[PDB]
């Protein structure tokens, strides 16, 4: 499958691409303001993450540091990064279909389109001022709106038992992106897509 990850942010991103044991295609790129990177991730490739990283510094061996969505100071991501990040998660031809998501679990850090670009299912879409409005005890001094778990570390925040709830904090992410998951047991918002469909992530898809 191809993935076309376009930065319409006004400010610099690396992107990330991973299934948490490996990179998928390069891993990660710099993408200036308006730059797209296109990467070919393999069929049947389960649990699936793209998402973007922001302030980072990096030497010339790709060595370094991110403010948010860090993978252990790589430039080229072969873990998942560091909370906060917005996820575009995906599995691919599970028996005979996609399946793709937005997912606010992990917190918020760039506002996000996720779109197929082949026809037969729509596209999901996390794009309101996350930041701006996050309540005081989820702030990232680095920039971003943490998840209540990352920052309590509670059971019912992190729903350790499988038993849990909405939360004040889960319901403040829901409120604002009906469409991603908001907490662990969250009603599903996955898409359906053909198998083998192609897609678009795009960072600040309205800004």
């Amino acid at each position: 499958a191809t993935f076309e990850i376009v930065n319409r942010c006004s400010y610099t991103v690396w992107a990330a691409a991973s299934k948490g044991d490996a990179a998928l295609d390069a891993g990660g790129r710099q993408l200036n303001s308006g730059e797209s990177w296109t990467i070919n991730v393999e069929p049947g490739t389960n649990g699936g993450k793209i998402w973007a990283r922001t302030d980072c510094y990096f030497d010339d061996s790709g060595s370094g540091i991110c403010k948010t969505g860090d993978c252990g100071g790589l430039l080229r991501c072969k873990r998942f990064g560091r909370p906060p990040t917005t996820l575009a998660e995906f599995s691919l031809n599970q028996y005979g279909k996609d399946y793709i998501d937005i997912s606010n679990i992990k917190g918020f850090n760039v506002p996000m389109d996720f779109s197929p670009t082949t026809r037969g299912c729509r596209g999901v879409r996390c794009a309101a001022d996350i930041v701006g409005q996050c309540p005081a005890k989820l702030k990232a001094p680095g920039g971003g709106c943490n998840d209540a778990c990352t920052v309590f570390q509670t059971s019912e925040y992190c729903c350790t038992t499988g038993k849990c709830g909405p939360t004040e904090y889960s319901r403040f992410f829901k409120r604002l992106c009906p469409d991603a998951f908001s907490y662990v047991l969250d009603k599903p918002t996955t898409v359906t897509c053909p198998g083998s469909s192609n897609y678009r992530v795009t960072f600040c898809p309205t800004a």
